[PDB]
């Protein structure tokens, strides 16, 4: 029960390009898997001929709508599946986390009083690093679809090689699908909305939502009012993304492109934007040197050991030429936290001159057990401190990264459905972190918007 | 001191409409200047060859914009001065004038959640009807610079022919700038917000108004951040409109047209569209048969002597074919009878299948004598009236017609500015009635937008 | 052997599931011959992947379609014969989505009304056979998704893994073809700018320079006028191919939200010359989709059996629901033509008349290829355009087999391939297609029947 | 007498009136003999009018013809010769829009860039004198801002009176041209239907049908991309005079709200040939106005004069602030115009070159009337182009007098007017303009100049 793919027996990167890629791909990596080099080049081998997820035009498009979000011009929401997986790969649930995230949007979008730039953890998100190798079970860990498998026994979690060619089959797959919803109707503004009307009227708390519902319910219909053109309301572009963990994946779906901007560049064609996670960001290692030679707009997460004179060194690493958007520092400090170790990072990164998105992630820093689990009002609070840090700086609070589904799943304590312990028992699906169920995370969407609007 | 034009010494009227401008003319006329018939015919003679003030396409646009009125899914606005004057027919008081409007229009827009079609008493409002012949200085009345003069001596109080020309090219005059004004910046929806916010931040009520004023904002940014085609936002159209009195001038102003629509039609190009008011009204009379030949929209006036059976009546000659918006009741009853006068008026009128435009004109039936003045209060609670009839009713509230200027007079008692009776001493300005001025008419726009939004 | 092999892990309604089980009880000519077992396998597996179309695209696609058959638009449908796993790469599809892009650029001036552009892509795997036993005294190659190329036995064994491997090449070519035509591709601009390249470079640009220039001019007009230019950037290519494997036709059946079934494998499909049995299933099973469907008519069809097809696949007269692809011979258009557009017109149904001027005009060379000769080409389109200028009646597309590729399958051209230049680049795995050259030739001619 | 007598009823700031006051000092050719103190009160009259135009719209003239001066755009310019008070009538105004507008479609296409399109109009009441006493032996007639028309000693006086009526005149036709370009009289289909149904009446409608078909198919391609239409709706027709008149042109002097002086008689004003005294009061008012100015240059011009103009009235380099209107003869435009192009391009500055083929070229004929050839008119556009062509320098536009009525008042055309069909409708209350076709004509054959 295989199917099965020929491993296929152009002009070769410019010199200096190959040179500067061997370089950062011999520097160490950390949390890689342990498969055999052979077998590694073969999947390569297919998946460097294979059509690409995402192409050039669409990364130089995502990268001059980050500079206005670097500018303070727009706010950028990043969000979908802690982990996608193969199982779930399917249309319902890649309607549902696309409705999800465009349901924030709508909300943030009225909130900020600018655009927003939506950007999905999909077509991608397939591989997660562990800090340990051998689980609570005692069995070698699952790191995503793209590595090993989630069910808990010795064999499945076996490093297998074959789940690069998998991964990529899936994740072009599902990005054929966000196209096709984006551009026929489901990114409908009128659509999208009529959702958090019905979210507002059944929720629990929906009361307390009516009043900034009904504002921008009146802000939708006065466009309408004004006679504005409205192509512009009927889609959306929804980018893709997940974190370059990888590194046999990520330098496979590596194009060579250019005959618009100068010279030719690589750009990582398996997502739009790609970031460096905590246990990934060794500043000599290979992912942050696979991300100097990468054209995508980049990130990197920033935990509470962080130091004002780290990031800089990775805004000056990363940001060589001072382009506004090109990288984006995603804080993660935990609530208690972000009030605390946040600012002397953004004054000092601000005065270097270059012009990095802020962005908040609430999940990372905010984690316990009860299930693995993170409480509603703790995630909301980090965004919170996050506001307070750049409002007395005058700095710009730059967007959020959010796990998140369309699924009624039950994966985080509170929100106005008050989940509690017992309840994470009911739907706990997540194939790794807590995600914020879809109400959950429009709640969010509701309470960040009441943060902008200040 | 005079300027001198020459007497002018096509194919004629289709035979049928001459037969039918005949006959209608050839009825009695109420409220027409006393000027010999030999001297009024030089006049209409210069005036059959000018420019038109209007053209027929405007009209039949006109008319498309007020079925979707009648149809409950716009809103009008009509407003401006009183009586125009040929003194004061200058570039600040019409742009004053168009701003004020402008202003209340996007107020109206946001609070309606509807197109908002704005009609402006300008370019013809140069002719009003008298109680009585003899005024209270024992003078020929005033009736308007297009028969006589405003100053108090009896040969200014003269009928003069000659007047019909002069307010035909202070007419075009206006026309012509109102025309620029709203295609080159004036009407551009960002400036005129700009001055309502303005307004908010130094009004004396401007705490109340603020909520809304910051919503209409908020309203006006989610427009740019989702990216709206913006040319809609950079003009916007006004309407010429004024009372159809004068004969002599409506007469002469008739143009014939028609090889887009079926059957040449006339068309009175002396505004875009014209009512017939409450002394001229008389159902057998030469007004409301004029009002039959032509091709514009038409509104009556309707005073609280009006039965449901008269509505009828003028709906029935007035409507025949029962297009949409081709006519207009606009009720004026006073604050105090409008709740117990018009339901059974819309009851009946409705019950014909017909859809007119109900608007509300709340100056006309609410007027005093300290200075001629009207308070506030009053006008706010006529529309409030209106808006409760046909609230109960299920049927549409479809606009208001009111009396306003740019300038900053003091004609109407109250408003935020709280206007007394010895402060109307102080800029009493109106050739007629009383206007609401600048704050007055922003004010009442604010407080009918909450009336819409019920 | 250079293969890696890649493991796989609610129903349709009652009552559709009643009606499709009914409708594919009917026997199906040309299917692949892989156990049921393992094909029921591979079919559940496909029942539950994302789809490669969305319904509102194919709804949409209707619409225009029903332009199409009411004579405001014209449809241009082109790609490869047949696509392969392995030349199913970026160049590739990035060439054929140019070439038809720069063919549409061309009709769409020439017909002074909109193309609808639908791709043969992201799914033409499968073709029915030319034999029992090939040349080789193999059993025939019959499409990637059933079989492989290669002349080997283990090669030529229906393997029904390839209907995953079908699917995973055509989501990830539409996906392509998506991101393309959507960032830049597309651009009306940069298309006519390789169209005035071909005019300065062709050995017959001097024939097509003054419709160039003529095109060039409508542009700048354009551009001089003030025109909001959003719709100048982008382009929707469609895609297509021969519903043939019904195990991968049926298991792509979704459910509308709402409620109709579509095939979600492709926008639109047609049904081929050797599986149009008016009892087949193939037939019965174009009967229960709701996507826009195309019939192929060959020499051998009658006027009558044309009205069974009308009458079958259009029961509701919905215009453009039905597309009838003329493929006759260049030599035969003429003549068996009309008598079928007639008697179809006189049904009151509005069919789209499109022409397939390639699969009645193929022969074998000399030097052994399988090949046309390109002036036969375009004289079918040439005698179609005749036979419906003389009912008054639409011709309404065209049907072509083309490629971005510079190859040398088909005689003739401003080229002036020969039977000895066949063996440089003959690259396709079934018929000889019209090289990039060639088919912005055929544009251009095509064009000239339109202004004419 | 059959006339009707019209009774009549913050100042600009100090330092601009300082600063005006001194320029207008100087002598003035050309003007009215009427009394100051009459002359003072109609001023007054005038100065707190409504303007004829606003400032938003001349800043954005300026814009456009920023665009002509870079050779990325051209200025269609034209209208009466002399408008009349008597003619200021719907169906006049309407037809010569139209024939405007008739030109600027064929012009667009054939320059494939956009066109500035400016009516005299709105303005031209104001003429110089060919002469201090008429061939009648009365006082020369000097437009109707002056005096009358009408043959007698009366009519003739300059009458101050004339100003307001002027200018009521004035915002009365502008008010049209507004409302009808605005409403439907400029919709690019509608106007261009007129010129297919010229093409196929005129006698030499053979001769422009193929470049009628490709602006059709142009017009037809838009619609085929589906772009969005509303900027074909409607067009900006401008208007312009001869800024002659200083009692007119001082008294609608406006400021900005900010700010600076315009004159809001018109978006444009150019000066004339008769009243350009580098010292004079004409071009030192063109100096303080904030308006885009031209300056006609006849065949008397030298380069060191038109340098002069240059850094008289374009002081801060502006591109497109000041055109030099070309009116030299088609026997001389070759050989005058080189050497004043190559000399005010040395400066650095960049004018818009302005081609007036009308004043340069009128003779009288045999049956007495003021005439032009047709083929001398389109001749010096001609040399014009070909002087640019050789020096690559833009040829920026035309400047033309033109009616939409069929008036017999230029010699030539398809029409063949001939000396002894001139006295049939000679309708011009000065120069002979080009009837509706012959302008039209004339729009085909530039539009081959600028195409070739
Ligand atoms: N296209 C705009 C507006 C819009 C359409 N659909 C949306 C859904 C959510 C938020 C905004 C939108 C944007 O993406 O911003
Ligand atoms: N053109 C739109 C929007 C608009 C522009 N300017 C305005 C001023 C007021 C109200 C609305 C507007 C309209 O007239 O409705
Ligand atoms: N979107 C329009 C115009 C267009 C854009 N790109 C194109 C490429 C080819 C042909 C037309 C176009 C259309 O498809 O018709
Ligand atoms: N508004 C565009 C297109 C246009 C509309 N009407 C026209 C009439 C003539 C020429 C062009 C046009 C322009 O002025 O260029
Ligand atoms: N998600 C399923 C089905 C699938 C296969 C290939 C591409 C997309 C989806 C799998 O991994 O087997
Ligand atoms: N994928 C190649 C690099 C490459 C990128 C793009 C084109 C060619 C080669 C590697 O990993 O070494
Ligand atoms: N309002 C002035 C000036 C004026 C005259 C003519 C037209 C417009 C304005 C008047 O009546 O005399
Ligand atoms: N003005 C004419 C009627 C008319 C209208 C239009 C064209 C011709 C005549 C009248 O009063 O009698
Ligand atoms: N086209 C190649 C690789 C590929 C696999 C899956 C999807 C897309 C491409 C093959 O089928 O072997
Ligand atoms: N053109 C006519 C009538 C007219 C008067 C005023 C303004 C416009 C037109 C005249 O001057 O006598
Ligand atoms: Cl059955
Ligand atoms: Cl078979
Ligand atoms: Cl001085
Ligand atoms: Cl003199
Ligand atoms: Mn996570
Ligand atoms: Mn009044
Ligand atoms: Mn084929
Ligand atoms: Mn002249």
């Amino acid at each position: 029960m295989n199917w099965t793919v020929d491993i296929p027996i152009l002009p070769p990167l410019p010199t200096d390009l190959r040179t500067r890629l061997d370089a950062a791909l011999a520097k160490p990596a950390a949390q890689q898997p342990t498969w055999p080099a052979d077998q590694a080049l073969a999947m390569r081998t297919v998946l460097e001929s294979v059509p690409p997820v995402t192409v050039p035009s669409e990364i130089v498009r995502l990268q001059e709508q980050l500079a206005q979000v670097a500018k303070g011009e727009a706010f950028l929401l990043q969000g979908g599946d802690c982990a996608e997986t193969f199982m779930d790969n399917t249309e319902p649930h890649i309607r549902g986390n696309v409705r999800a995230l465009l349901q924030m949007a709508v909300v943030l979008t009225y909130g900020a009083s600018m655009p927003v730039v939506k950007v999905a953890r999909i077509a991608g998100q397939y591989a997660k690093p562990r800090s340990a190798d051998i689980d609570a079970l005692g069995l070698r860990s699952y790191r995503g679809d793209m590595i090993n498998g989630f069910a808990p026994d010795a064999a499945a979690r076996e490093h297998d090689p074959s789940r690069l060619v998998r991964a990529y089959a899936n994740a072009s797959a599902a990005m054929n699908l966000v196209r096709a919803l984006t551009s026929s109707g489901l990114a409908s503004l009128h659509l999208v909305h009529d959702w958090n009307r019905e979210f507002v009227r059944t929720s629990p708390a929906g009361a307390r939502y009516e009043a900034l519902a009904t504002e921008i319910d009146r802000g939708l219909r006065f466009m309408s009012a004004c006679g504005v053109a409205d192509r512009n309301l009927q889609t959306a572009e929804i980018y893709a993304s997940h974190e370059a963990l990888v590194l046999d994946y990520e330098r496979a779906m590596l194009r060579l492109s250019d005959g618009d901007d100068g010279e030719p560049q690589l750009f990582d064609l398996s997502a739009h934007t790609v970031w460096i996670g905590e246990r990934t960001r060794q500043i000599d290692g290979a992912h942050i040197a696979f991300a100097q030679v990468i054209a995508n707009p980049v990130g990197v997460k920033l935990g509470p050991n962080m130091t004002p004179e780290l990031a800089v060194e990775y805004v000056e690493r990363l940001d060589p030429h001072n382009k506004p958007g090109r990288l984006t520092l995603v804080s993660r400090m935990g609530n208690h936290k972000v009030r605390d170790l946040l600012p002397p990072i953004v004054e000092k990164v601000q005065a270097t001159g270059h012009q990095v998105i802020w962005q908040c992630d609430p999940m990372h820093g905010n984690t316990h057990e009860s299930f693995k689990t993170r409480h509603f009002d703790r995630i909301v609070d980090e965004v919170q401190g996050f506001f307070e840090v750049h409002r007395a700086l005058g700095t710009h609070p730059g967007g959020i990264h959010v796990e998140i589904t369309g699924e009624n799943v039950t994966e985080c304590l509170g929100g106005a459905q008050d989940i509690s312990e017992t309840d994470l028992a009911g739907r706990y699906e997540t194939a790794c972190d807590p995600r914020l169920n879809t109400q959950q995370s429009l709640e969010l969407a509701f309470l960040v918007a009441e943060m902008l609007r200040d």
